[PDB]
């Protein structure tokens, strides 16, 4: 379902183990009140889609993590395929959210 | 020259204390590069500007005056005359930074 990233080696080992899957990353922290109200709706994503490994980064506990990624706004979502970034936007849209992971699925 | 806010109460008093004045704020974030690449121009612009009040939030240390002002991408500039949020932006834009605080003094 949706793994809690807490360290460089597990998004590292994470993004290994994926093989040729889809990897969605929520950027997300406690002061984000958009990143609250899209949770379930992630959280549902991961249920909805078997073959795609969504993974948090809470920034706050992986500022290591989150300065390397680039972070800007709250919440962010970067898509990873064989370790290359695929993708990646800003903003609570989960129109946007599904619309681009079945883009790159 | 930039004043550490450290609580919700010093928030509301220094806007408080402000007057006429205008008060620009630096929301900002360990984990953000951008942040840290314009803190020299930030205070550097509150000693050009006497008549200016110039805070600085770590969005981390306040987190529930984080969540109050809606604060989204690091960082973001949010602007104050009395007590009313006149502007606001994101980004680490020196031009923009300084070309909107004359625009409201």
């Amino acid at each position: 379902m949706v793994k809690q990233i807490e360290s460089k080696t597990a998004f590292q080992e994470a993004l290994d183990a994926a093989g040729d899957k889809l990897v969605v990353v929520d950027f997300s922290a406690t002061w984000c009140g958009p990143c609250k109200m899209i949770k379930p709706f992630f959280h549902s994503l991961s249920e909805k889609y078997s073959n795609v490994i969504f993974l948090e980064v809470d920034v706050d506990d992986c500022q290591d993590v989150a300065s390397e990624c680039e972070v800007k706004c709250m919440p962010t979502f970067q898509f990873f395929k064989k370790g290359q970034k695929v993708g990646e936007f800003s903003g609570a849209n989960k129109e946007k959210l599904e619309a681009t992971i079945n883009e790159l699925v």
